[PDB]
């Protein structure tokens, strides 16, 4: 009932492996696609010049093109914002994978977000040119990034800041919906139409660090039995920008043991088939406090013919939904959060594909397949992150 700005967003987890927007930017409007990442702040792209960039879904920002461009260049060799100083402009850098980095120097313009019912909100804006892309930037169809979480004291806006600083008719919420195909994404709150049926109730999560997007995930269930081997809170990221949900490596290799179990490729070979029927409670190091519930999948996977194809790095891909089980994250109290099987798998081909895995350097991250199917209600007065299952919006990329 309140007032909402919605933009599409386009994408997938097994083409784009994000989900991206348009951005027009500079005067006259350059349009710039960017993935929609709240795991990051800032929001930079190519320009024109760079000499080792990716060929995106648009050519490099011109600034010499856009009337109202400016490049921070550094007067007496001091920045703001403890930035450095090199070759007389101050630089943007970024490190990503295994030392990879994007280089480039920092600029500012008007940048212009426009909803589809043509709703205009507009504000300069610090931005990032890469003059440099390496590894996975050197071949993702999008232009840059938009970084979404909050601005810290005595630090550049970030565009979450400056969207509501200009649209004070929005409360301060905003809201993710990601489908297989595509999403929305709302500003001003969040729909009550999108939520499934009437409509059920938002789980209201309290954030546990201040400008950032992290909350305690206190156990994760699998046929009733926490593989967590720690009922202390783990911090997650909640994070659009990466593709997948990562896990510290215990709670991982212990739900990938059941999964594998579930992934039968051959459903005549007899070793196979035998090797997981001629299996006890006892045979498992942990026991399944719902064992029944457990053998109940893998029957139905065998009856149904729920033939699985492993692709790379062992990761599972099974023909349907139908009978993989459900998770359960357990966060503040003992609130049992469900997690359906079409959310933590995507679309590949025909197939479902597992799309957990293991983090990398202590970054555990509620990622992409976290989101699927829900709305993500980002309540940034209220310091806490809703989820509420839905029917999100879907939009193949043939719609630009
Ligand atoms: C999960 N995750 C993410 N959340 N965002 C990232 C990203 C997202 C994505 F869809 C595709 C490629 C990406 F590089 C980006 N990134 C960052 N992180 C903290 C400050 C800054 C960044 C960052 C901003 C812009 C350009 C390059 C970088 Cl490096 C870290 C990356 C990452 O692994
Ligand atoms: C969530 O935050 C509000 C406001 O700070 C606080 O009153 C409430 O007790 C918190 N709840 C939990 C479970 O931390
Ligand atoms: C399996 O073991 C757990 C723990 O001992 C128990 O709670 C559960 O009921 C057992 N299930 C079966 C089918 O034996």
């Amino acid at each position: 009932k309140d007032l909402l700005y919605k933009y599409k967003l386009y994408g997938d987890i097994d083409e784009y492996a994000y989900y991206f927007l348009d951005i027009d930017i500079g005067t006259p409007e350059q349009r710039i696609s960017l993935i929609l990442d709240t795991g990051s702040s800032s929001l930079s792209f190519p320009c024109a010049g760079c000499k080792n960039c990716g060929v995106h879904m648009e050519n490099p920002f011109n600034l010499n093109n856009s009337k109202t461009s400016s490049i921070l260049y550094c007067e007496n060799e001091e920045c703001p914002f403890k930035l450095n100083c090199v070759k007389g402009k101050c630089e943007y850098m970024q490190s990503y994978c295994e030392g990879s980095q994007i280089s480039g120097f920092y600029f500012s313009d008007v940048v212009s977000v426009v909803s589809y019912n043509n709703e205009r909100v507009t504000f300069r804006k610090l931005m990032g040119c890469h003059m440099h892309e390496e590894s996975l930037f050197l071949y993702q169809q999008a232009t840059g990034v938009l970084g979404m979480s909050l601005s810290k004291p005595q630090g550049i806006p970030t565009f979450v800041n400056l969207l509501f600083d200009n649209a004070p008719q929005l409360k301060q919420v905003f809201t993710i919906c990601i489908s297989e195909n595509g999403g929305e994404l709302i500003a001003g709150g969040y729909d009550p139409a999108y939520i499934v049926r009437e409509a059920e109730k938002v789980v209201w999560e309290n954030v546990t660090r201040k400008y950032y997007y992290y909350i305690k995930v206190r156990g994760l269930d699998m046929f009733g039995t926490n593989m967590m081997s720690s009922s202390k809170g783990l911090e997650m990221l909640v994070d659009s920008g990466s593709t997948f949900t990562h896990i510290p490596e215990d709670l991982y290799n212990k739900l990938n043991y059941f999964f594998d179990i579930l992934c039968i490729q051959d459903m005549n070979n007899a070793y196979d088939v035998n090797k997981r029927l001629k299996m006890t409670n006892e045979s498992f190091n942990n026991p399944l406090v719902q064992f029944d519930d457990f053998r109940k999948s893998l029957k139905s996977i065998i009856a149904k013919e729920n033939m699985c194809v492993k692709i790379v790095d062992g990761v599972q891909c099974w023909k349907y939904l139908e009978g993989l089980p459900d998770l359960f994250v357990t966060l503040s109290n003992n609130y049992k959060m469900k997690w359906q099987p079409h959310s933590y798998l995507y679309k590949k081909e025909s197939f479902w594909c597992k799309g957990i895995e293991k983090q990398v350097n202590n970054k555990p991250i509620l990622g992409l397949t976290f989101f699927k199917n829900r709305q993500v209600i980002f309540d940034i007065q209220k310091n806490r992150i809703g989820f509420v299952d839905a029917n999100c919006p879907s939009h193949p990329t043939h719609t630009r």
